[PDB]
């Protein structure tokens, strides 16, 4: 049951991850322990805001040469982790991910859950495919698409 998986992950995620210097860019999130395939690791949390508001914010931050932490969604909304976020905001992109950022809709709502797509060893850096629609990718993978 997704909702039981979710409830369990919500009380465990702190022991699933840690924050350290990335092998990809800046800071990154790492598996604190071994994690089985198809397992909820952590949630992307923040404040859901309309695209219009998000764009204004991004534009304001770029003026000071700062990035934002935002997970773009299909409903013209965004989860804004720039001010109130969690560790999942630090998970980097990979052309060869060990994770997926999946939509999970259930009793408690419409959530973005990061889950393992393979067995993941302690100390591996976590990453998922950001899925793009233009700056160079540093995921290091063999089949890197070179750009983001
Ligand atoms: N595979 C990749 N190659 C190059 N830059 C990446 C990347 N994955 C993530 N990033 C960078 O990280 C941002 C997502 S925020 C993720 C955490 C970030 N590494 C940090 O230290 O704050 C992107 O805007 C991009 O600047
Ligand atoms: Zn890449």
């Amino acid at each position: 049951s997704k909702s039981s998986q979710y409830r369990k992950m919500k009380t465990e995620w702190k022991s699933n991850v840690y924050l350290a210097r990335s092998r990809i860019q800046g800071l990154g999130l790492y598996a604190a322990r071994d994690i089985e395939k198809h397992t909820m690791v952590i949630e992307y949390i923040g404040t859901i805001i309309r695209n219009e508001v998000a764009n204004r914010k991004e534009k304001l931050y770029e003026s000071q040469n700062r990035g934002v932490y935002m997970f773009r969604m299909d409903n013209d909304h965004v989860i804004d982790a720039t001010l109130t976020g969690g560790p999942a905001r630090y998970i980097n992109h990979s052309c060869a991910p060990n994770c997926v950022a999946e939509v999970v809709t259930f009793e408690r709502g419409h959530k973005i859950i990061i889950s393992s797509s393979r067995r993941i060893q302690k100390g591996e850096e976590l990453c998922y495919d950001y899925k793009f629609d233009k700056i160079p990718c540093h995921c290091g993978a063999v089949n890197c698409r070179k750009w983001m």
